[PDB]
């Protein structure tokens, strides 16, 4: 029958082909015998190499009744998982006559299930055998023991992630190709008499592989953590029901939300009976509280849980896996179980593997292997050269297959690492802690750098801007002052001053526990404003710098769904201050007495809903002194009459007061930013606004659905803007009709779905370019926006308070999250200090420390080959350096050097330049090249000096040992010294993206000090140096000619590296297109950016 499928998976991002391939065969012992008797075969390269091992223990069986399975991605990964075995399930609509032993597998936590009469694998699970039925079925609960006939088909609510074991991680890491090649390396140099600089290797690998174990595990705890959930639930049936753990029911059991102990709703659940008050901060991000209705049998009826969206009416019938309950406010069914959920479809897309977008950390590997290439040509050339000699095989061995050794360092990636671990201190101590290192260097390629605006750049509480008075006396209101004029005008029964400052602390329920208030986060911040705020009873702490007393009685709360409150209570004299009402101005205007209005209450309003800000209205309702009484009790109907409004209270999201800087110096520093958030647009506006993402003066524009329909798949979009109005845009190339003004466009979060799923895609990029506000957006549509830019090049970083929207933070390149050190999970970057500063301080560090890396990268490649030039001139004549001239090559001459010259903080200022990020690319290996050849030169030119000395004393060709007390390697040694010493000096970073190496003390006393050791070495070395390293008499003035040498390499090197391989990279660069003219394609974004600001905005 059929053996392989092709499908995709159901998000868009991740595609897979299943092939089926056979259990195994006879030749499996064979196998075994001949692949583990050498060792290195069936472990390591059948490991490392898939491919091959799937090509040899099996063959092919369309019919997928096999024992494992082979899984094979769009990223040529291929792993291997088995079959789990299952006795019984008999319905057809489990997978949607009789089934039996069904073959499922768990790819990457997708559950995928094969259907036998079919004869293929899906992974849809929207029916998953329902049998709702009717109402009195399903408040039936289900009895019996299928509760376990359900629960194996599909497991529990827990979404714990594979728990890895020690010995699983320990094998999964320390066996890599380099790891097995640092094992060849050491056991070479123990069995070459070397073994200082073998355990100094030894125990620097061993330190960075527990480095490594330590974060991949700490990495798997917060994940781990983060998704871990247990409670105790109280009704799984409708008869007998007891309380159970939540990691025990399955898809059709019915439990109580009205339990006292359910804080937080376990799972996702269609409401059968009841009403029910929901949170949805960490999903769909509205801190809101939700009504939540019964569902009817026809909207049950009608249930198609396959699809992650649904219409509208549907989200009002069932609950949201993994929200918290505002109140206890009911039973319910559950609909879906485990990582098929709302919440489980979104952890579940955060343990994917990544791509791995920076390839850094493979280039240097790839480079390796290109330098593992040329030293196989180097061994055979020293092997067929030591023939010719006649060596014993023993030493011809060991010095050829040590050619390959000083060809790829073992400690080029360790020394890789060293210039991150340094920012990660640096951050550290700058009280931003970040957990992986690798994406440090990341945030050196930062192009655009995203935010949210919950409490991110804004602080997280609603805050209070000013006041609108009534202004009975003169209908044109007043300006704000934002302090306190009771006595300033009397505008004499009562004041509006006295009586909003009354009303700010009179209609809500507030207590203290210890020096903040209890309530309700937007009543609390009302009355700490003048000061005069009154909790216990009746009288308050008034201010010293004449206002009359406070007092309140018969308090009420202020009901969201009535949106009203009075309080009537006297507080001064008999008839001032003596009704206050809460209330909006969205009916109650309406309802208030026409004389009081001063013809101000709907421009106003409307004005300050397009501004974005918060208005709530206050009251004062005309009821007659003669109404106070102890026992006084009235119905709300009846005070609701009249309550005329006295004024508005202002409430705004005020933004931090260093983002505006943070924000100034970004857009400065040539990096774009957006705002990703899930509140309303009109505020969201205002915010960029102030921020100074929208620049000011700038036309802002939404897309509207007003020029076709709703949704589904047609519809017309109008692009009308904020201000100004009927100044459209294009649909088809997004361009201000004149029926360069910068557009600042802001999409909407369903209309952005709208786009993604269908539209042109020169719209989309248009638009995913022009964005600067994107409002509306739940989680999931954060990380599908973050996606999209990284789908047009743009290497964007993710700037987020809290945890709740991680998907986005691991999604994006860098995931700063402004959250507290221990409440962050699954975030690359932890800021303690809450303000966005932190961001500067991130990307700086990232490009410090990227240019820092590059520059390891470059004086280890020189290292090796300034090595092999040096040995390679030495091996003609069957020699080579000392067994301690190695050691100090290798030991204090190349890690202090490498370690102190990746020891410097970045340049303060934010400099408008990037710093190069491509390993591969002609302005990283031109000048390393040209550093490789400038060597190789001098060490030529010093050993033809040296060969032509009177005093020299001629290599002797040796089959025991090879000599090493010859001219020609004393001069070998010195020139390598200072051609690494200098190397080192040259290739240091400066100015542009680093502390200036002047500016920083410990890597110029390092090459201070290591000079001055060589310098004396060569020039007055004692009895004991001479015998110890091998060295050979020379001339004093050879000395000074190898000093010379020395310093003319420091000049040259210097002279290209700054003034002179630029140029001739140019000049690559310049002769590039003259063998094949098609022009490198640039980054996407910056394309389309450069074609819309050039040919779109010039055909006026």
């Amino acid at each position: 029958g059929r053996s392989s499928q092709k499908m995709r998976l159901d998000n868009d991002d991740l595609t897979i082909a299943i092939s089926g391939f056979i259990t195994n065969r006879i030749g499996f012992a064979i196998y075994i015998v001949l692949c583990v008797l050498t060792g290195g075969i069936a472990w390591l390269f059948l490991r490392w190499y898939p491919k091959y091992y799937v090509k040899l223990v099996g063959c092919a069986t369309p019919f997928r009744d096999c024992q494992w399975v082979v899984i094979e991605d769009h990223f040529n990964k291929m792993t291997i998982l088995s079959i789990r075995v299952k006795p019984y399930n008999r319905p057809l609509s489990t997978v949607f006559p009789v089934l039996r032993e069904l073959r499922s597998i768990t790819y990457c936590y997708y559950k995928f299930y094969y259907h036998p009469v079919l004869d293929k694998f899906f992974c849809c699970n929207g029916w998953k055998d329902p049998q709702w039925n009717s109402m009195q079925n399903a408040r039936s609960g289900l009895h019996g023991d299928e509760k376990a006939h359900r629960e194996a088909v599909f497991g529990p609510n827990s979404i714990d992630v594979d728990e890895q074991s020690i010995l699983q991680l320990l094998v999964s890491e320390i066996l890599t190709p380099f790891y097995a090649f640092q094992v060849f390396s050491l056991i070479l140099w123990l069995c070459d008499e070397y073994y200082y600089y073998a355990a100094a290797i030894l125990l620097i690998s061993a330190g960075s592989i527990i480095t490594s174990l330590l974060e991949t595990k700490e990495t798997r705890r917060r994940l781990r953590e983060m998704s871990r959930f247990e409670c105790e639930v109280r009704v799984f049936r409708g008869g007998f029901w007891r309380t159970f753990p939540s990691s025990d029911l399955v898809p059709g059991d019915v439990y109580e939300v009205s339990d006292p102990s359910l804080t937080q709703i376990p799972a996702d659940s269609l409401l059968l009976t009841g009403d029910c008050i929901v949170n949805e901060s960490m999903l769909t991000g509205e801190s809101v509280a939700v009504s939540k209705t019964p569902a009817t049998n026809e909207t049950l009826a009608k249930l198609n849980p396959a699809a992650s969206t649904f219409s509208h009416d549907v989200d009002k019938h069932f609950l949201y896996c993994g929200t918290k309950l505002i109140r206890a406010r009911a039973v319910a069914l559950v609909v879906r179980t485990g990582f098929n959920t709302t919440r489980g479809a979104l952890v579940r897309s955060m343990l994917v593997p990544k791509p791995s977008k920076f390839k850094f950390y493979e280039d240097s590997f790839r480079y390796l292997k290109v330098m593992g290439c040329l030293a196989g040509l180097a061994f055979i050339v020293s092997l067929v050269n030591f023939i010719r000699l006649k060596l014993h095989w023993t030493l011809i061995l060991l010095r050829a297959l040590d050619l390959l050794t000083i060809v790829v360092p073992p400690a080029l990636p360790a020394t890789l690492t060293i210039g991150t671990s340094f920012a990660v201190q640096r951050l550290k101590g700058k009280k931003i802690f970040c957990t992986s290192p690798q994406r440090v260097n990341v945030g050196g390629k930062i192009d655009l750098m995203c935010f949210d605006k919950t409490g991110t750049l804004t602080e997280e509480g609603l805050d209070v801007l000013g006041i609108r008075v009534a202004s009975r006396v003169s209908n044109r209101f007043t300006e704000l002052l934002t302090n306190v004029d009771d006595l300033t005008w009397s505008c004499k029964p009562l004041d509006p001053y006295r009586a909003a400052l009354y009303v700010m602390a009179s209609c809500h329920s507030l207590r203290i526990v210890d020096g903040v208030a209890v309530g309700d986060p937007l009543e609390v911040k009302m009355f700490e404003f003048t000061g005069w705020s009154y909790e216990e009873g009746f009288i308050a702490g008034e201010v010293i710098s004449a206002p009359p007393a406070v007092g309140v009685l018969r308090a009420f709360d202020f009901n969201p769904l009535l949106r009203r409150s009075s309080v009537i209570a006297r507080v001064v004299g008999n008839s001032g201050g003596y009704a206050l009402v809460k209330g909006s101005p969205e009916c109650m205007p309406e309802i208030c007495r026409p004389e009081t209005l001063p013809s101000d209450f709907d421009e106003l309003l409307s004005y300050y809903t397009h501004a974005g800000y918060r208005v709530i209205a206050c009251a004062t309702k005309r009821i007659p002194k003669l109404n106070l009484v102890s026992v006084n009790r009235m119905t709300r109907d009846e005070v609701e009459s009249g309550l005329d409004f006295v004024g508005f209270i202002i409430f705004e999201n005020k933004l931090k007061p260093t983002t505006t800087s943070v924000i100034k110096e970004l857009l400065s520093s040539n990096i774009g930013t957006v705002m990703i958030t899930g509140d309303n647009i009109r505020t969201a506006v205002s915010v960029a606004r102030q921020c100074g993402i929208i620049e000011e003066h700038a036309h802002c524009y939404m897309p509207r659905f007003i020029e076709g329909n709703a949704d589904d798949c047609n519809a017309k979009l109008r692009w009308e803007s904020i201000n100004n109005p009927a100044l459209e845009l294009d649909p088809w190339t997004l361009l201000p009709m004149p029926v360069i003004r910068n557009y600042a466009i802001a999409v909407t979060g369903d209309v952005f779905r709208w786009i993604v799923d269908h539209a042109p895609t020169d719209v989309l990029h248009r638009m995913l370019v022009l964005g600067k506000v994107y409002a509306r957006m739940s989680p999931d549509e954060k990380q599908e926006l973050v996606k999209k830019f990284q789908s047009i090049d743009y290497s964007c970083g993710f700037c987020g308070d809290g945890a709740n929207d991680c998907a986005a933070l691991k999604a994006a390149d860098v995931g700063i999250s402004l959250s507290e050190a221990e409440a962050s999970v699954a975030a690359p970057f932890t800021s303690q200090i809450f303000d966005i500063r932190c961001v500067p301080e991130v990307i700086r560090e990232g490009r410090a420390s990227l240019v820092t890396s590059f520059s390891c990268f470059k004086y280890m490649s020189l290292y090796s080959f300034i090595q092999f030039t040096s040995v390679s001139f030495l091996y003609v004549s069957a020699s080579n350096l000392g067994d301690f001239q190695f050691l100090y090559i290798d030991l204090m001459l190349i890690l202090p050097i490498a370690v102190f010259m990746s020891w410097a903080g970045p340049h303060s200022k934010l400099c408008a330049k990037r710093p190069v990020s491509d390993l591969v690319s002609r302005k990283v290996l031109v000048p390393l090249l040209s550093h490789v050849f400038v060597c190789v030169m001098i060490q030529a030119l010093a050993w033809v000096a040296v060969r032509q000395q009177p005093w020299y004393i001629p290599p002797i060709v040796d089959t025991e040992k090879s000599n090493i007390e010859n001219s020609e390697n004393t001069t070998l040694f010195f020139a390598s010294c200072f051609e690494y010493i200098l190397s080192g000096v040259v290739l240091n970073a400066g100015r542009p993206f680093r502390q200036s190496p002047l500016e920083t003390w410990p890597f110029l006393s390092a090459v201070a000090v290591t000079l001055i050791a060589t310098l004396l070495m060569l020039l007055v070395p004692p009895y004991w140096l001479f015998e110890f390293m091998q060295l050979t008499w020379m001339s004093w003035t050879f000395k000074i000619t190898l000093i010379a040498f020395g310093f003319v390499y420091f000049l040259i090197a210097w002279t290209g590296e700054h003034y002179l391989f630029l140029w001739l990279a140019r000049f690559l660069g310049r002769m590039r297109q003259r063998l094949f003219k098609q022009p490198k394609q640039r980054k996407l974004y910056k394309i389309v950016k450069e074609k819309l600001v050039f040919e779109n905005l010039y055909f006026q």
